[PDB]
């Protein structure tokens, strides 16, 4: 069965570490953090990773129900509403944010006519109770009473809460899913390039803010529509690395070449850091399978 | 081309007409409004219609800039923003579309977040932009809901930190309220260039066809700001069959594909449904209300037939 990938424009695309759509192709060959996000990750055949799951609603979403108390502690439970169980082989409830920083939302409820409330809320990923592998987390709220216990209850995030020096903002920073004595497991595998002159390339969405300054940004290795079309396909993969080209559907010339990588994330010869300046109408194209000792042509 | 649908279970599709995951499956034989949504619009060969476009993002979003605070006589803070393309081109009001692509196509008090980030930098904070979001509502029914002139009208409860001039992104939530005075109703459509004005360029409506059968709808249970209710949206298609379709481009053989609904574990039909080149699905149930089925359930294509098939009841 051959491999093939969407065609789909940079405009038609959406993060797959935070509900955004894509806004360029993004470069940092110096970036000396390890990237090893959760979200977004899926091999060529089609194995979803980490916390990976298809719904784009699903991004940073949580579902459950508040215990008590502004803070408030809430339990969750899978984004389908049956019990998490924290002896299944994955890090945390699929969906769960996979980095460190104040993430901005509103948590709605309904009552089990009912009634209703709703407020903006703010999940603070790096602190000690955060712990979603073991079926709780905490929010808080600048509103002070009307919230309530043992009801259903819903987080829709929007962006940060804000990215100054005590914020903790770093996209590469994993949360400690069960708390901070204790270690992650089951999670995807870090990405890098193996190759002289290479560097990761990123599908690069900017993040609203609540307050303060800054322009932060969330970079994904695959946009969401890629893994829910590699999970449909499941395509046996015939080497480690697929060669792909970003083609100008106009022109029909190749604007540069990558590689796809099995674990699912590219690379490309670039030696630059910041934006890829393309067409809006490009777009990725398999062309063959290709080994790590293939010599990328520079872009 | 063969004809094909995705694989994906309830559990694995979202909402066409909001950002919601897929709740159940539903049909309500006796509506008496005509079903004639703009957003998840897509015939079978892959032509999108109506305001529909492929980002799960974009769905009852809005890109744009506040240009002043403005009096109302509704409860609030009042600002104006002038619209453009999702994508930040201009919109052009010459193209044969109802309204920008992305608008919500139903009556009602929309709640959100407006959020902004300004273009200007301040040296003193390392030459980066301010930035703040509100909370907000968009009334569609209001005759300041103009998309389709450019401009709408959003309020606050916040009363001053909305600044004039600076990118402004609307990101939807749910329901500000459906009570009386908050005119809810998911089939009437807006009047995208105010009150008096014709909707042009719309997808058209659909129904059966043929005797015992009724549209068949994917629903979603809508959040609310306040308030008692428990409001519901229904779509045509799900977003994922919307974008599938779009990819695929395959052509349509006949008016009416038979399509069955199969348990994969058993292997067996659960129900078989029509889907007719317009995109959409009828059923022949003669009941309103959930249909109670499998987690593991999806719909797979059978064969092309046409407008005289008769369906097996549900
Ligand atoms: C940078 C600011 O951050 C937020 O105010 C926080 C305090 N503050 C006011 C002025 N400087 N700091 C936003 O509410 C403002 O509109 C503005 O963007």
């Amino acid at each position: 069965k051959p491999f093939t990938l969407p065609i789909l424009t940079l405009g038609e695309l959406t993060n797959s570490r935070f509900p955004l759509p894509i806004d360029v192709l993004y470069t940092n060959p110096n970036e000396s953090a390890i990237v090893q996000c959760q979200n977004g990750r899926c091999t060529l055949d089609g194995e979803l990773q980490g916390t990976t799951q298809l719904l784009p609603t699903g991004i940073c979403a949580f579902r459950g129900k508040v215990t008590q108390q502004t803070h408030w502690n809430m339990t969750v439970t899978n984004l389908n509403g049956t019990p998490f169980d924290p002896t299944e082989d994955v890090p945390a409830p699929l969906g769960t944010p996979d980095f460190s920083g104040q993430i901005y939302g509103v948590i709605s409820q309904r009552n089990t006519l009912p009634a209703n409330r709703a407020h903006e809320a703010v999940i603070a990923t790096y602190s000690p109770k955060f712990t979603p592998k073991l079926g709780n987390i905490q929010f808080s709220t600048w509103e002070t009473q009307d919230v309530s216990s043992g009801q259903p209850t819903k987080f829709t995030p929007v962006g940060l809460a804000s990215v100054d020096a005590n914020s903790h903002f770093d996209q590469w920073t994993l949360p400690s899913y069960s708390g901070a004595l204790t270690l992650n497991m089951n999670l995807a595998p870090s990405v890098a390039p193996v190759f002289p002159g290479e560097c990761l390339l990123f599908f690069r969405s900017f993040i609203p803010l609540k307050g303060g300054y800054g322009n932060p940004a969330i970079d994904c290795l695959m946009p969401q529509e890629w893994v829910q079309h590699l999970y449909q396909e499941s395509a046996p993969s015939l080497s480690d690395v697929a060669l792909v080209r970003y083609v100008n559907p106009e022109t029909g010339r190749t604007l540069f070449e990558a590689k796809l990588h099995r674990n699912g994330f590219l690379t490309v010869a670039r030696n630059s850091a910041g934006p890829v300046v393309a067409p809006t109408n490009g777009y990725f194209r398999f062309d063959s399978w290709v080994n790590q000792f293939y010599t990328l042509a520079p872009m």
